[PDB]
Order: C-alpha cells, then sequence, then structure tokens
C-alpha cells in the first residue's frame, strides 16, 4: 500500500469527522439577500445548542451612502408595519427588506430537532394579530425535518439548507439546533452537565456586508468552507 | 343553548389562559420616562426565564438633534457618576438619565421569585461605595412579591407592574423572572431539562423610542394587550 | 481585647471573604492595549460561569476623530485579514489593533478549569489555515492554570491575571470562567439546578474607553479595588 496516499486519505477523514467530536461546533450561517443584490451574513456556533436570534433591525440592510444607519432611524421604519400609522413614511422600506433568507447548517445537527421560526417585527410569534397572549416559541411549523434541502459538504455528510422568499414585511429571527444525539447517549444527564453548561453561548458571532452574492461566494463560502446554492441551482 | 355565544367563550378563554402552556412566553416590558415626557421601552420574552439585562448606556436617553448617539459618548458622561473627576462635564447629564422606570410582567410567573435588581452605573451591586468585592446577585431586596401591583390583563388574571423614581444617577438593571411551578413539577428534572435548557434565550428583543408617553400608550401598549398606567393612575 | 479594633478585624474578613458565598460575583476584567497607548476594558462577572465572548470588531480600537466607528467599517477593515483582497484597504489596520491583551481575574473561581481562548478574526478556532470543518471550543492551550499570574487582591487570595502579546492580526475571544467546588459539593445537582441556571448571564457588561493606562489605573482598578500590573511590574 501507498504509504503517501494513505497519508493522505488519514488526514481527509480528520477533516470530514471532526464536527463529530465532543466540543466541536455545528455551524449556522444565514444570508439575507436584498432587492439590488446585496447580501448581509450572519454566523452562530455551538457544540450543544446554535441559538441564532436577530432583531427585525438587524436584518434591514443598513447601509446608507457609505455609513450605517442606526438602530434608532431603522425601527422607525420598522414600527409602521408593526402598528398603523406609528411613523411619519408616506412610502414603504421594501427596498432595505430582504428578499430572500437562506439557512445554511453544517455538521452534528439533530435534524429532527432543529427549529427556524421566523417571527414578527417586535418580536412576537407571527399572526395576522400579533397579541402578547398569544405568544410561544417553537410552533410545530419551525421544525423542517425532511424540508432541509441536503447541499455538498466535501466529505461531510453533514451540510443542509432551508429557503424561504419574505413578502415585504420585516421578520425577526429565532433559530435553535440542537446536537445529535440519537447514538443513545443523554449529555444533559449525570455529572457532564455543568461542563455543558458552561459550553453554552461561548463563541463569538459574526456579521459580514457584502454588496453582491459572488463577494459572498469568494470572501465566505469558499474561504471557509459552507457551500452554498444560487438562484441557478449551482453550488459554490 | 346559543352555540355563536359559546364559540365566542371559547375564543375568549383560548386567548386568556394561552399563557400557561409550556412552551408560552412570559412578556416582560421595561419602560424609562425622561424629564420632557419621552419614553423608551425595552421587550424581553422567554417561557422559562425571562433575563431582562440592561446596561447604563442603553438606559440613558440617546437621541440627540434627530440622531441616535453612539456608547462611547454616553458611557463618558455616565463615568463621572462611577469614578470622580473622570470625564471633562462641568455640568451634570441628568436631561438624559430616567425619572422614572416601570415594570410591566405578564403571564405565567412565579410572583414569590421575580426579581428586578437595579444595580450601579458600571454594574456593580448598588451601594453607597461600590466594589468588586462586594458584588452579588439576587439581593434580599430585589424579590418584590406582594409589592408589585396588579393591573388588568382582559380576563388572563395574569399581570403585575412594579414602578420606581430615580434619584438623578445612572444605573443599570437586572431583571430575572422564572416560571411558575407551584403546580409541583420541576421542569428541570428528568429528560425534560434539555429540552428547557435549548428554550432559554431565543426570543429577539425589541427596543423602541416614543416622544411622549400617549404614543406608547397608543402604538405599543394597546397595539398588543399590555395594560400601563399613568400618573393619573388611568389604565391604558 | 479592643472591641474598636475587634469590630476593624471582622469588617476587613467581612470584605474578604465576601466572594467565596453563593450568588457572589467572580469577576473578569480584559483590557486591551493599543500601539498609541490608549486602552479599551470590559468587564463581565457571574457566581457560576462568567462568558467573556468579544468580537473582533468589538477589540478594534474604535474611535476616529473623538467619534464611534461603525461595526460596518470596523468589519471592512478585519476582512481582509481574514480572507485574501476582499477590502479595497492599501496599507494595513496595524494602529487599531491591540498590542496586548491582559486578563483579570478574581473571586472564587476554578484555576483548574479557567479557559481563554483566542480566536481567528471571525470567531473560528484560530490556525494556519482555518475552516468550518475544524472549528472546536475550549481546545487543551486555553487551560492556563498553573500559568496564570498571582496578583495582589488586599486581602481576598483571590486575583490572577494572564497577558498575551499580539501580532498585529485582528482576534475574537472567548473567556469561560467557572466557579470553584473543590468544596464536593455538585452546585448543578439536585433540585438547585434551576436556581443556578436562573442566574446565569443576568450581570449587565460594561465597556470604557481611555486615552492612557494612567486614566485606567485611576478611576477603574484603584476605584474598585482590581488591582493591575504596569509595563514596570508596579501594581495600581
Ligand atoms: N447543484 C446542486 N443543486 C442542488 N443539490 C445538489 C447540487 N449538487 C449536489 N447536490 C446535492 O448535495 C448532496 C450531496 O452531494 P454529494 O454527495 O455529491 O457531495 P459531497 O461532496 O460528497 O458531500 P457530502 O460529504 O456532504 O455528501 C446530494 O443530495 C446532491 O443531490
Ligand atoms: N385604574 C386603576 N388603577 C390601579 N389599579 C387598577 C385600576 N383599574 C383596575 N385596577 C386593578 O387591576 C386588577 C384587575 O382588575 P379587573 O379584575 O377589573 O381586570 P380584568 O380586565 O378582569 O383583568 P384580569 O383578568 O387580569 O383580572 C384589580 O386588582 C384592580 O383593582
Ligand atoms: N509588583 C509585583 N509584581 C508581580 N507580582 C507581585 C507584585 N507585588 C506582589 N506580587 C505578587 O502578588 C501575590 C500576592 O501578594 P501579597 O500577598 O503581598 O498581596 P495581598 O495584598 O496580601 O493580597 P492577597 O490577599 O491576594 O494575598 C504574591 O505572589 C506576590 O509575589
Ligand atoms: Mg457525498
Ligand atoms: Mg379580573
Ligand atoms: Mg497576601
Amino acid at each position: 500500500a501507498d504509504l503517501s496516499l494513505a497519508r493522505q486519505r488519514l488526514t481527509d477523514e480528520s477533516v470530514n469527522e471532526a464536527p463529530r467530536a465532543y466540543d466541536a461546533n455545528m455551524e449556522l450561517v444565514i444570508v439575507a439577500e436584498y432587492p439590488e443584490g446585496q447580501c448581509k451574513s450572519f454566523h452562530f456556533a455551538n457544540p450543544f445548542v446554535i441559538k441564532g436570534v436577530i432583531k427585525s433591525s438587524e436584518l434591514m440592510w443598513d447601509i446608507d451612502n457609505g455609513h450605517q444607519m442606526s438602530e434608532y432611524e431603522l425601527q422607525r421604519s420598522i414600527n409602521g408595519y408593526a402598528a398603523s400609522h406609528s411613523n411619519m413614511r408616506q412610502r414603504s422600506a421594501i427596498n432595505r427588506i430582504p428578499k430572500k433568507l437562506s439557512f445554511y447548517l453544517r455538521g452534528n445537527v439533530d435534524w429532527n430537532k432543529a427549529s427556524i421560526d421566523i417571527r414578527g417585527p417586535t418580536g412576537l410569534s407571527m399572526r395576522q394579530t400579533e397579541e402578547y397572549s398569544l405568544d410561544r416559541i417553537r410552533p410545530p411549523c419551525s421544525y423542517k425535518r425532511n424540508k432541509f434541502v441536503d447541499l455538498p459538504s466535501c466529505g461531510g455528510r453533514c451540510e443542509k439548507a432551508w429557503y424561504v422568499e419574505l413578502d415585504g414585511r420585516p421578520v425577526s429571527i429565532a433559530v435553535i439546533v440542537p446536537r445529535n444525539m440519537h447514538n443513545g447517549i443523554n449529555l444533559y444527564a449525570g455529572p457532564l452537565l455543568g461542563n455543558v453548561i458552561e459550553g453554552l453561548d461561548t463563541v463569538p458571532e459574526c456579521t459580514q456586508w457584502f454588496d453582491n452574492a459572488p463577494e459572498l461566494y469568494a470572501y465566505h463560502a469558499s474561504n471557509y468552507g459552507m457551500t452554498m446554492l444560487d438562484q441557478f441551482s449551482v453550488i459554490h
């Protein structure tokens, strides 16, 4: 047996299987695409539960003539969608609302229980008439299961995505991504629990802005190894 | 029996009782009111533990001639209250410090254990002489219990509030709101624990700015069904 | 026995031992020092697990002619370090990257398990070639143990520090600081667990900017009782 090829094989497998390890992160990238094709990406990671929580103000395209707009200004625009005649806008804000959201998940994910909840502009459960009395988490619809779309992970057998088209109204996002424990062991049971609790919510988030999707593909997706799908069903 | 009225009754009860469900959110709205009557509201929600954590810089009225001030500028002003002669201010910043804070809680709350802790300008336990050695959470005074004021929830039997007048010094806030488990069942016990842990800290926050209290009543309180009390003891 | 001295002694001990109490905070101050000597400090606290999580954009010196720069502008500069030719910079950004980081820990810390992880510019595990497949938390190197440096805590016997020199590239930070439970009792075991979970992540953070280290010593360190060490090995 050729040991140079054996070494290559071991190297490949070490990279492919690493996400299955204890304390190895699951990965979440959310991409918002806007009408002129610009993109905003949000990255979250954790080994046990990813909690991808995005305010409606964070999901707006927030660049105006080269400067970043404030939460105050953005929330002012969002308000008129949440409550009738609560701001002074004479036209809509659709230029800054995403057309499409893409959710890229990679790693040792419990695909039965991963939930993606698209919520209202002030964070309440989405419905025709949002109200505090009827506000909850993890609605039945949020569990996508076999509605996830499989994508190449280049040997990892571990990337899927979900896509949604928005309808011209601001939204907020709550994504909960639990670790696969279908090997029959409860990591929250016994003395290990404290070690798991210590690891929750310990990875820095990262938000990036791109003027077009090819910049996203070139400087995020292919830089780090998250495969993305474009509007022509071609992978990058 | 009139079935149109029976249907109305069932509908009423479905709305009134929904917050008692597993995975139904408890709701927290904090309102800061400033000397010229403007208001800032902060909304938090969770089914298991609400953690309402606000920095002193976030609690300042932060609008200056139509633009939002930066954390850098706000913290600079706060500093002179925390440490003598640590900024260059020749006058106080009382114009931007809240006069009053109102805490509105709605849902299946453990009223015995809900805690509201008003902390110092850099997040330490409040005392005459703040110091790292004497910094802790959940002081005895923070549990309000029967000092909560009952307010109408329009059939829910589940809203209370707490009020405090400030004394011209910046503060920070830590509110911990645990779920009522007085039905005798520990949701943290057994296999359910992981499901509870997954649900913690998964709801987007929302901050709003209003120029006067009637805007708050019209476009937040009555829009979503949180009853608020004004300075004339009239509900909205 | 002189009871005025006995009272002094009891007072001293009450202050010295307070951090050992249940619900007493452990304290973390991170100080970034930049080439012109300016400093940024970040304070975190919790009684059970401190989670000090800082994005690469937050660690840049972010003041430009008296105004605070936006995350958009800062992330743009960081991008060129993460992905080749992903921004339009013709020179580096070393003026705004810390030269040195200092980590000050005070309280009832588990020194065996405290971990300080210096991560890449977009939050991934640091390595020559950062990639999503090889991203994890709590690497073996992050546990400093006896590589912590002991510093005076003025009777508390409970402050240590860690120092690192950076190499001109932006980084992100994840610090996990667990409570000392070497007295043989597991606080996550039994009915106490819910009370611990309720206390996680409930203390407001505080970020401060200083133009030079003596301002930091005078208006933070000596104001609150965190001892710091300067470049001459002198304490403040
Ligand atoms: N262009 C595409 N559009 C949609 N789906 C695609 C496309 N290309 C591949 N896929 C799907 O991705 C999945 C994985 O494909 P494949 O096995 O070729 O990738 P791989 O590099 O071996 O990665 P993995 O280790 O994740 O399997 C398959 O279900 C395949 O149909
Ligand atoms: N204007 C007010 N000022 C102060 N307290 C008030 C005011 N109006 C009502 N309350 C108090 O609110 C509480 C609930 O009142 P009430 O039972 O009339 O409301 P409800 O619409 O039935 O809501 P719930 O289902 O929460 O009881 C009572 O304790 C009442 O005294
Ligand atoms: N200037 C210094 N540079 C480096 N280390 C120092 C310096 N001064 C003191 N130390 C170290 O700090 C540690 C604690 O010193 P010391 O016992 O004098 O302080 P203390 O005020 O009693 O505080 P504690 O209660 O924390 O012991 C010792 O290991 C000492 O060597
Ligand atoms: Mg394959
Ligand atoms: Mg009633
Ligand atoms: Mg000593």
